[PDB]
């Protein structure tokens, strides 16, 4: 009767605290433990049990073998900089080419996201400014200095500096990551963690 899972921080954001009311509801007995984790660092701890599922970013054809990957949605990423950036009302990425970028956390590694944009528009590479794996972090870091970056919505809209951000207009397109439910496929699902991933799924939207 206890549920241990890892969430996005985007999920953690929005989705969670409301689903966690709901499902509390529902299954008034059951123990929830929730962690932060994404795809590939969950992955081991899928595998062998200690984590029920995950909910994160990863690639559909680059997922191990043991787990399933229920899609529940695409994020959508923005580009976040200090509020008065010189590239605030910037719409394309080559007007960003020269920026310096804090690197942000994805599944292929940090800075995966914007490398990858940059690299599907015939761009070089973004130039980096500093590696910060921590989402908690990103947004002061950012807000006290002239890098870029890029992160969930959910977490522009929601942290402690959101007054001293802005969102890039970008028209160029991002390469959104689809956040999976990620969990062993031979693991049968509990109707308790099953009402649990619905209910997330319901306030996700």
């Amino acid at each position: 009767g206890h549920i241990t899972f890892a969430a996005s921080p985007a999920i953690a954001l929005a989705a969670l605290p409301l689903a966690l009311a709901s499902f509390a509801r529902e299954f008034p007995d059951v123990t929830v433990n929730v962690r932060d984790g994404m795809y590939p660092a969950v992955s081991p701890q899928l595998r062998d049990g200690t984590l029920d599922f995950a909910l994160t970013a990863a690639h559909k054809h680059d997922i191990d073998t043991d787990l399933e990957a229920q899609p529940l949605y695409v994020s959508d990423v923005v580009i976040v900089g200090q509020r008065q950036h010189p590239m605030a009302n910037a719409t394309r990425l080559a007007e960003l080419q020269e920026c310096r970028w804090a690197f942000s956390s994805a599944p292929r590694g940090p800075g995966a996201i914007i490398r990858n944009a940059f690299a599907r528009y015939g761009l070089p590479e973004p130039k980096l400014g500093l590696v910060c794996e921590s989402f908690l972090a990103l947004p002061g870091v950012v807000a006290h200095s002239d890098l870029l970056t890029t992160m969930p919505r959910t977490l522009y809209e929601r942290n402690a500096f959101k007054d001293q951000l802005c969102s890039i207009p970008l028209q160029d397109a991002l390469p959104n990551p689809t956040i999976y439910v990620l969990r062993r496929h031979d693991l049968p699902v509990t109707p308790a963690a099953a009402g649990l991933i619905r209910w997330i799924q319901h306030h996700a939207l």
